[PDB]
């Protein structure tokens, strides 16, 4: 029993004027969406998700798991970082253990294993890979080919991975956590 | 006879202003298109479709065959495998049966040719191609390569080719079930 | 005579709604012509059309020849294949009718000679050439590096073009009718 | 006095929709030349126009000179070659001449110089560089080997490139009129 | 009495449908920047401009320094040159000075030297980097070979560079406005 | 309770008329909205931001921070530098502290830090990493190579890079300030 609820019931059919021009609105929701379609947020697949806000420190190429958000909160922002092929090796000539010209080459894999990206990005430091990817590769490659020797080296390039596989599995693991093959193409000087 | 019945059919003719409004639905329906023909989910015919749902379980690397259906359902996403030339290959110098060291190396081939992919795409692992590939192949030649291969360290390549294939062959369709030919180009150290 | 006939003509001499709304047809049919502009059926540039329609049957990877036509028939869809420059050659080592070590590398030429694309599309089998480049090339070599000698390579690793050339071109047309060229890149070891 | 003239001019100030949707016209005009702004006739840069018809067989690759002029007329249509660097060259090893073995390579260079692209259009054939391109190298390289010596190849590569330069003029001269320069990198066996 | 007064006042009111259709003319003002979104004329900070009109000789691989200006004049067109990175060296074995075998390999660098391009461009011809490059340094590469040994060139090919350093100034001014440098990267065969 | 508040009231509103174009606008504003969805001011991801108004050419290899401003002004310019790999090397062979011939190859390289991008942008020159490379890389290895002896140089290409990483670390930071190592793989000739 009330007027006022009656009321409201007459203010739809009132002015049917507005109901008309309703329809321009739907017609631009379709041009608006085509904007859309070009970009997203919610992860669509093989690719993990990453927070950050626009006050603050952008995040960094990072991914984590997949799950179903829209970044319709209130202050998110769009950046993750996707996976693919990595072409990344050279060849160094150094000697330090045997005289003469010893050589050695190392390189590293990258694999999207587990997830933690979001913990890695701000803790895996400035930059992404190319600031430690060379460092962790040249580092332990120019540690090795001093303790290593020329003899052995040129016995076999592939038995001196052998003795870096333990010394990068804790390198770049201390970065992030990822599973990577140890093994490398190198030529020794002669 | 009832009389509603021409009122109702009268009205098809006799429409109110959406009859005249209407035309706009038309101009604007033409943009929309546009935005569907950038994407769709019919699978062409050269390719093959996978199907998943918002929630975890994302597929990959999965092609079966064409058919018209496609995200026509809610629960339903647009992901699916492409075919693509693939560039994996090492030479792997190991010594352990022979005198001084001989050089075994393998290379896996995947060809998605009819076994229906989904099946395989949680089983065979979302994007486990850089995982199987070094895995399976740094392990053939690993064991290969100490089960003999004194004198044979030369002929290896030219008879051993023969052997790689047959433990590889059951390697290669334990993930999955497919037809594909594997060989590699291998040099060995003396 | 018709009275009928004279109350159509005065169809034109009039301004009612509908030609208020004409116009704006004519303005979103410039609009339409975009989305026509990325994609169409009558074929272009010098490539050749070739059908299809949604079923179990497909028809992708194959050009016939120019025809002046548009896909506006009731089921028939675009997909046509195009000519481009084509790199795809490898060194293989495999000797025994002489030595152990003998490096082979052929590479082999695309012509679209003729046109017959639709009739050998399905009769070319799965995938296209990328499944008999590879199976005849390293076929045809096996298969002839075995016969020839390794003393002879040396002399000249053309010499054996003119045996392959042979056997090459009876490969070559089992698929379908084709013009192509014989001739190996080569460096042997010994 | 003709009072037509005055009935012209009172037509004027009686446009109510006509002047109100007319402007609908204008802004539509700046809608469809967007998508001419993906696309055109008039060439632009260095190129050159070609022309051609739906049902008059198919203009392609060929370049002429520039001028002011749109592809409005009525049965014309829009098909250009660009200009752009050529790389295309091979070591062929080849002796007959002499008992011994030498080698003879060659490529051929393209310039969009002179003007002869719409006449070269039907007179360069089917294909286009492609098909002369491996043909007069692959031709002349064969063709003289035979007549020059090994002895007098061996001792520079580019005396026996004197003799080719007298018929590369007359092979090259087919292509259209243009000037090419004859050179070429080649190395010998012995 | 300032009629001209008096009619500036009734320009503004033009009826309730002219002010309620001037919003559609707004509207489609931001339309037409979409497709200028894509295109432009002021040079960007990082590009010189270049100036032509529909007539004869288009102008375009040419840069002038950067200045506010947009190609709204009445005759003038867009087409402009860009600077970038750019990779064109040769490796070959020429003999002639000696019989033996004397290598020259040379490499020209480009500059972002403002300058004036348009003055040289019409005097530089199509084809600058492309064939200016070669014409320059094959010639003076290729040629000079005849005036140097090779004993002395296999010394150091550094050592030649000395000489041509002072050829390849007088060329390199000879076309447009560039600073080259003098190095040689080269192999050479005994 | 003025007359001029409560007035104010009635000029918001303008009728049925008024309120119902205003639905056009909002529509508008739908499609403006794409054309900036292509391009934007603010930065994004791990990129930094650099100022320039209308006048020439300046601030374009730069990057600071993240913030939220840019282009908000109307003498402001959006164009920034984004970090990438960069390949840029050379090997070196010159003879004159010796006898013999020894070589002696060097690299620099340049990282953005914090803060320095937006200072050194015209002090730095617009993009002259072009000149400034070769120039410290090719000075550094002449004055180097030509002070030190090839005796000690042969000794270990990493020991004549110990000296000159001194004299490259004051060179580098001399064009801006940067925090970037600096090693060259050198090879000398016998």
């Amino acid at each position: 029993m009330a007027q006022n609820l009656k009321d409201l019931a007459g203010r739809l059919p009132a002015g049917p004027r507005g109901m008309g021009t309703a329809l321009k609105l739907l017609l631009g929701a379709g041009a608006v969406a085509y904007g859309v379609r070009e970009s997203v947020f919610t992860v669509e697949g093989g690719h993990r998700a990453i927070f950050f806000n626009r006050i603050g420190g952008v995040q960094q190429d990072t991914i984590l798991a997949e799950g179903l958000h829209f970044r319709i909160p209130w202050f998110q922002y769009p950046i993750i970082y996707d996976i693919r092929a990595r072409p990344r090796k050279i060849s160094s000539p150094t000697g330090s253990k045997d005289l003469q010209m010893v050589n050695i080459s190392l390189r590293v894999l990258s694999r999207p294993n587990a997830q933690e990206l979001p913990s890695m990005y701000q803790r895996l430091g400035l930059d992404y890979e190319e600031r430690v990817l060379p460092s962790i590769v040249n580092e332990v490659l120019k540690s090795v080919v001093a303790k290593f020797n020329a003899s052995q080296l040129i016995t076999q390039r592939a038995q001196v991975s052998l003795l870096i596989r333990r010394e990068l599995t804790e390198r770049a693991k201390d970065f992030s956590l990822i599973l990577d093959d140890v093994a490398i193409t190198e030529l020794s000087f002669s």
